[PDB]
């Protein structure tokens, strides 16, 4: 097996490399904690690692891959954002242990060949006009899982479809990892952290609150039900200059074939000029 | 948070996911090694091979599998009693209820290889076989999975799985059990009524003459093989195809695996073959 010095940053390339520093470090007792990430980390990301780091007895495995088969044609690819350096300076500032950051050609060698085929909850919402998206996203996370075999996965709450997508792969292929969902950080006005927060102006930047607002509004509003939830959320999506909303849906938790009970999960796209921003919120129907 | 029970020695039946998943965990804690022979039930002499391929690992203990994926005939009782002939220790028999507590909805995707060959006319079978097998593979964890090489294709499809989802199970090919004539055996052979089991004889005889022809080379091999299924009453080929031995192009020389696959009445058998083409 490869070198492992404890206390500092481990950075492995190869997918090989970590799969053994990682069988290693859990026959000697260690528990090991993945965050998968595209990399171009923030704060968010950083309470991910952090909640990690909790579990008594840990070790943290950050993933940086910037995945090209969960995208298509049109330059999103070229265009995302990496901050390699400021990345891996993160990790080590946090206490980070291992960073994998494999090559496309390490996770990719025979192109793309078996996929993961998600649930009908895949052609929805974000998946809608992006049809393989989210079969990239998730055969890309069950490859990370079999590498790195972590006892519990971490994922932020802001991409929630995506998250329920990977509960549903951990439950369907009957993976023994244990999913974590850790709660959206958000700048001071409410602002959900995002690596594409960077692509707003000043004037888009100012009428972004106007995700989280509407999303609180709702929240607060839901004592009196699911349309005074939706239009509260509406009316403030709709005073906001230059928001155009992509969609605004009020669905049960699982996001899956059931209606809404008393618990939901309200969420919000829209774009800023060319940035599409996402949100999402915890709503209580009549209200708790 | 205890570990079902595991008696050693004796055949421990469990139908729970989570209860084999246990007991295989414990297991692996003590230092045995993990195998896992896929079946469908109704064991025959081949399923027996897999079974004593797995047995002569050092340390293993042994789990066979028994579900019938609805997704891709019973006997459990004498299923059971075979298993524990051949000193098995671990049945896991789970309903499809258990397996598919969500109903079908994360699937596994074959690639362009699960189009082709049997993926003719059942153009969905290997989606059905990859996702049962990854989720048994998952429930297990065994350090080495058997398949038999009759159905060849299937075999070339799990290796694709494992190495694209980067699986640490080492997958393990076990030569296909055949009867005295030749006749790979098979669930189907019984079915077959006297005329069509005495034609059913020209499959394997076909392979092996093309095996043999192939110093001559890759045509003589395709000829020889083409010439006994002609010589065969009532057996309606289906393919004869020379691949490479991952089913891509036949490379003009090297190893290869000859395919056959034909209907005899309502009967559609199989058969397969490594060549060398030198
Ligand atoms: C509803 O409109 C569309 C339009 C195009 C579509 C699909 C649906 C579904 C596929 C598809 O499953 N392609 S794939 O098997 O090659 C593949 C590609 C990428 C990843 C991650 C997983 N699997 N495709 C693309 C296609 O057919 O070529
Ligand atoms: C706990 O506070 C937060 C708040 C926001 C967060 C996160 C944590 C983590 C992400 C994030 O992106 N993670 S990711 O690198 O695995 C990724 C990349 C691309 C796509 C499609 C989905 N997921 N984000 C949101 C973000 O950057 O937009
Ligand atoms: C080592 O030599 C051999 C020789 C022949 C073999 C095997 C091994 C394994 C099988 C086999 O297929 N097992 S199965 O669990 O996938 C199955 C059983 C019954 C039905 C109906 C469908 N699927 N067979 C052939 C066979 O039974 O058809």
């Amino acid at each position: 097996i490869p070198a492992f010095h404890p206390g500092e940053l481990n950075v492995y390339s190869a997918p090989g490399d970590v799969a053994d520093v990682s069988r290693a470090l859990r026959l000697t007792g260690r528990r090991v904690m993945l965050v998968p990430t595209m990399g171009a980390l923030h704060e968010g990301h950083l309470a991910l690692v952090r909640a990690a780091k909790r579990v008594p007895g840990s070790v943290v495995v950050v993933s940086i891959f910037v995945n090209p088969m969960q995208f298509g044609a049109g330059g999103d690819l070229d265009a995302y954002p990496r901050t390699p350096d400021d990345d891996l300076a993160q990790l080590r500032a946090e206490g980070v242990e291992i960073a994998f950051t494999p090559t496309t050609a390490a996770m990719y060698p025979d192109g793309l060949r078996t996929t993961v085929q998600p649930g009908p909850l895949a052609a929805e919402l974000e998946g809608g006009p992006r049809p393989t998206h989210f079969a990239g996203v998730l055969t890309v996370v069950l490859k990370l899982l079999q590498i790195v075999r972590p006892d519990r996965v971490f994922f932020g709450e802001k991409d929630y479809q995506q998250l329920v997508l990977i509960r549903q792969l951990v439950a369907d292929f009957n993976l023994d990892v244990a999913v974590v969902g850790v709660p959206t950080v958000r700048e001071a006005d409410g602002l959900a952290m995002s690596s594409r927060n960077r692509y707003l102006d000043p004037a888009q930047r100012a009428a972004a609150v106007a995700l989280s607002a509407a999303l609180t509004a709702a929240a607060h509003a839901a004592t009196a039900g699911a349309q005074a939830a939706l239009d509260a959320a509406r009316a403030v999506l709709d005073a906001a200059p230059g928001v155009a909303v992509d969609y605004l849906e009020l669905r049960d938790i699982g996001l899956g074939p059931m209606p809404l009970n008393g618990s939901g999960r309200l969420l919000v796209a829209a774009r800023l000029g060319t940035t599409r921003l996402l949100d999402n919120i915890a709503i209580e129907i009549g209200t708790f």
